């Protein structure tokens, strides 16, 4: 009742991080009818724009409260995921910083048409940086905003530099410059527009919702995709939800599909709809319109256990928890007042926006990446901290200060899958991120060397004079076995996830999608989302998502080519 009679020339599934980058660019000129299905509704809460508010957006309405399965690995529990249900996506929920991995992450890719050099240059093309000057590796010009954090504190980010220089690390002034190596210490830029999340709805569609060739429906959640005996046709969606109409968005002659629903949710929708393994696909009677393998498996996500640590007595109030909370849990007015009057002060970090990449054992590329913290955890499960920190507010309890050191394994050797439990298209997925299953245990031995390596740190000179022991794992984990069965019931994602649909070459069986991202064997088919990295670069993967969606929509309306 939306779609009435209406033929679009490009139907959007998904309206998160790259569908805003898309929506953009080929509702561009006016020839084109864009629509953009949304599950979750219109990007307008307050949570969203306030950065410290990451901590109410997780497991919240905005959430799609995914769970995986049974983890036998992780001591069998199941591993909460997050996932943006808005538009914007997950940059409207994430914590917004910026990273493009590492050239080799790219050139590794194997595909023809996406290396290092044809990438480096969207990139820049969408980038304008507060905190560095155009050049090479940035832009002044781009729709994105970036900027270093605009918030610090003063003794703990200044105390963590000073300690990640004894044990041995070298600054690095620009985690995204290639030119020099991408390991050490130093600062997470973000994407931020002077302390407001600057999240992809906000930078690309919000600007654009004026175009009356750009049909955006929230509220509207795909259930398949047509695809007549192979060419797509349309899209199957529903308004109200698993009880409401059977809606039919038709698509205009050459009209094409693109599949913008994400890393977990696109390879989902794709299965459903007809495109997968047919193993898969029989077990729950869908007919099979192509048998691509690759639908579902080479699930990357990017595993992480902390380590935490309170300060002396004597330091005392000097945690960014200290600088958003009072003594009663109550938000300081302090903290609202730097924030509203000058984009400054505690809430405009997401907390996680100091730290490093490290090698921890002569690897080519840094495993490791750390995430410091001015604050204190209160459970080994990061993203179930803040949820905590969340529901402490006007509790009337002083959270306690403190620092957290999180250890992530950046480019991890385990892969997942992603896959169908119900015939009910509005079914959670059989979701397993697969954590410390690669064949030579080197994630988790990444882990258990962070783990090392985080306590040196908090050994250190610079950091000992604030910190007053160990909370987690704590003085009764000491041995590696120990270690290990800690990092087992405590691993967290930092909330990546690709590769679910990845692009390859000519007669890479196991590939999905083709270097100009449509799909084996079906017309009209594309898909443009962080499903088709087809390995996880080395980093959070928000930016290297626009750098797909900038790149795919230029290629769609000919202004540039690939190959
Ligand atoms: C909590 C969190 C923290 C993160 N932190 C960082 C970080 O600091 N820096 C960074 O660079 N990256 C970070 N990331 C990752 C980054 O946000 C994602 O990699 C990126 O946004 C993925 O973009 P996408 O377009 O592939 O998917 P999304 O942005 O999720 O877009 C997919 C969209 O599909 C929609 N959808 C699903 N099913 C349907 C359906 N049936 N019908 C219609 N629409 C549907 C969803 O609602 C969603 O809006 C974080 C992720 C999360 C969740
Ligand atoms: C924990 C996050 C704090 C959020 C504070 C938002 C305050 C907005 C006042 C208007
Ligand atoms: C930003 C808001 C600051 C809140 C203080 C939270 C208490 C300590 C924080 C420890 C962070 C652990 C890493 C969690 C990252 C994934 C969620």
């Amino acid at each position: 009742s939306s779609p009435v009679a209406q033929k679009y020339d490009y139907i959007l599934v998904g309206g998160g991080t790259a569908a805003c980058v898309l929506a953009n660019r080929l509702s561009a000129d006016g020839s084109k009818r864009v629509l953009v299905l949304e599950a979750g509704p219109d990007n307008t809460s307050r949570d969203v724009k306030i950065p410290a508010a990451i901590t109410r957006l997780f497991r919240s309405p905005l959430d799609w409260n995914l769970f995986s399965e049974l983890q036998e690995q992780l001591a069998e529990r199941q591993i909460y995921m997050a996932r943006g249900r808005l538009l914007g996506g997950s940059s409207a929920t994430n914590a917004t910083l910026y990273h493009r991995g590492a050239a080799g992450d790219y050139d590794a890719w194997g595909v023809e048409g996406w290396s290092s050099e044809d990438v480096l240059s969207w990139f820049v093309q969408a980038e304008t940086n507060a905190d560095f000057g155009p050049g090479a590796y940035h832009g002044s010009g781009g729709p994105m905003r970036v900027e270093n954090p605009r918030y610090t504190n003063k003794q703990l980010h200044t105390a963590f530099f000073k300690a990640a220089e004894e044990v041995g690390l070298t600054p690095n002034s620009d985690f995204n410059d290639w030119s020099h190596d991408h390991a050490g210490y130093g600062t997470f830029q973000v994407m931020q527009d002077k302390g407001t999340r600057a999240d992809m709805y906000r930078q690309y569609l919000k600007p654009v919702l004026g175009r009356r060739n750009l049909q955006v429906l929230t509220g509207a959640a795909v259930t398949k995709v047509n695809i007549d005996q192979a060419q797509a046709l349309g899209v199957e969606f529903s308004t109200d939800g698993p009880t409401g109409e059977r809606l039919s968005a038709e698509l205009a002659p050459g009209g094409e599909v693109i599949m913008c629903a994400g890393a977990v949710h696109t390879p989902f929708l794709l299965k459903h709809s007809g495109v997968g393994p047919s193993a898969e696909l029989k077990e729950f009677g869908i007919p099979v319109v192509s048998n691509l393998a690759g639908v579902g498996q080479n699930l990357q996500d990017q595993p992480a256990c902390l380590t935490a640590a309170p300060v002396k007595e004597k330091y005392d109030g000097i945690a960014i928890s200290d600088h958003i909370y009072n003594e009663k849990g109550q938000i300081r007015k302090r903290a609202i007042a730097s924030y509203l009057l000058g984009g400054r002060g505690g809430l405009t970090s997401t907390g996680c926006d100091r730290g490093a990449f490290v090698r921890t054992a002569g690897q080519a590329l840094p495993d490791l990446q750390v995430r410091f913290v001015p604050g204190m955890a209160l459970d080994p499960d990061g993203v179930s901290t803040y949820v905590r920190f969340a529901k402490f507010q006007s509790q009337g309890l002083k959270w306690p200060s403190g620092i957290t050191m999180q250890l992530i394994a950046c480019r991890p050797q385990s892969t997942g899958s992603v896959g169908l439990k119900s015939a009910d298209p509005f079914a959670p997925p059989k979701l397993s991120p697969g954590y410390l299953t690669d064949k030579d245990g080197a994630d988790l031995a990444t882990l258990r060397k962070g783990i090392h390596w985080a306590r040196d740190v908090a050994r250190s000179s610079a950091l000992s004079e604030y910190l007053d022991g160990e909370l987690f794992p704590g003085s009764g984990v000491v041995s590696d076995d120990q270690i290990d069965e800690y990092i087992r019931r405590s691993i967290h994602s930092s909330n990546a996830i690709t590769g679910t649909c990845k692009m390859g070459n000519a007669g890479d069986s196991s590939s999905v999608v083709d270097n100009q991202l449509r799909v084996h064997g079906v017309e009209g088919l594309r898909v443009v989302d962080a499903s088709v990295v087809p390995k996880i670069p080395g980093g959070q993967t928000g930016a290297p998502v626009v750098m797909i969606a900038e790149r795919a929509a230029a290629l769609l309306t000919g202004k540039a080519t690939i190959g």
